[PDB]
């Protein structure tokens, strides 16, 4: 069904289940080194 999920795996194995959701949030995101705060789906971060 095309969910489009970006399933992270911890330093011990655990999963995040971000989803992406509709069209409009394009991904950018293969890096595979992310870390904290690192943006996924492009667009002006929210600063709270």
């Amino acid at each position: 069904d095309d969910a489009i999920d970006i399933q992270v795996i911890e330093a011990d194995g655990t999963q995040a289940d971000y989803p992406v959701g509709p069209g409009q949030p394009l991904i950018i995101s293969d890096g595979e080194t992310v870390d904290a705060g690192q943006a996924l789906t492009d667009g002006p971060a929210n600063p709270h």
